[PDB]
């Protein structure tokens, strides 16, 4: 169980983005939908100041497999943008992660979560902070085989997350 074989994964570095985000707590039950509404209306501060994301939004969340977890929905800016309550705007730091770019249709994306839990495990190396979602451009529209997802994961400590269809 040393020498599977699945995937492609690389050890690749977070990089230091202005990004403005609301650091909510959720359950996995409740992700999708917040998701979903969260990128549709995101701060009055910056979709009426007059100005755009300078990048595609990147989901990073906070906190092992538990029942409930600080997700963080990361949006790109410039730098001269302001928030409000409790989506505001900060930096991210650069640091070394798994991660891997799920490129294709859509499914049990807990299949990559035991890739790269898989190859790490094997290189002895221990946990990188949080984990990292990230869509780039819209679905269906630019064909499914275009979407683009580069998934980082905690190294090594448990992301028991699996939908199971069976």
């Amino acid at each position: 169980m040393d020498f599977e074989c699945q995937f492609v994964c690389e050890l690749k570095e977070l990089a230091p983005v202005p990004a403005l985000l609301i650091r909510t707590q959720t359950a996995m039950s409740e992700l999708g939908s917040l998701f979903e509404a969260g990128y549709h209306d995101i701060l009055q501060l910056l979709a009426g100041q007059g100005k755009s994301p300078s990048g595609p939004p990147f989901a990073r969340y906070f906190g092992m497999s538990a029942g409930t977890f600080e997700v963080e929905f990361g949006f790109p800016v410039e730098g001269g943008v302001e928030g409000s309550g409790r989506v505001v705007t900060g930096l991210t730091p650069s640091g070394k992660a798994a991660s891997s770019l799920y490129i294709g249709p859509y499914g049990e994306i807990e299949a990559v979560y035991d890739a790269l839990m898989k190859w790490v495990d094997d290189n002895g190396f221990d946990l990188s902070g949080e984990a990292y979602e990230i869509y780039l451009d819209n679905p269906a529209e630019t064909a499914p085989d275009q979407l683009r997802t580069r998934v980082s994961l905690m190294l090594h400590e448990s992301l028991e997350h699996h939908h199971h269809h069976h």
